[PDB]
């Protein structure tokens, strides 16, 4: 439930571009444009690795009740451009590659900490 919603909001397995136009498309596809979300980051790659963050084989405890990954992931950060509060929402894409901070419930990721992505 919260896991499927995490994936919806935060996981794109195999993107192609990761350019501005990619962000604008996926923010709409995934229902993050009512209202226009200020910033959102998607994790790429394989799903079992992200699940693994909630175990000891890919995660460490972090701050208050979070977990931070041992391995790095391809990520894309979509940053709202030009103050649109409601659609059409315009976005600027920054691709990166780093470890990720999540929260886990019942051994599955359910929240992504945006703050590590500026």
């Amino acid at each position: 439930s919260r896991y499927t919603h995490f994936l919806t909001q935060r996981y794109d397995a195999k993107p192609q571009g990761r350019d501005d136009r990619y962000c604008e498309s996926i923010m709409r596809r995934r229902g993050l444009t009512s209202p226009c979300k200020d910033i959102n980051t998607f994790i790429h790659g394989n799903k079992r690795s992200i699940k693994a963050i909630c175990e000891n084989k890919n995660g460490n405890p972090h701050r208050e009740n979070l977990r931070i990954s041992k391995s790095s992931f391809q990520v894309t950060t979509c940053k709202l451009h030009g103050g649109s509060p409601w659609p059409p929402c315009q976005y600027r894409a920054t691709a990166g590659f780093r470890n990720v901070v999540v929260a886990c419930e019942n051994g599955l990721p359910v929240h992504l900490d945006q703050s590590i992505f500026r």
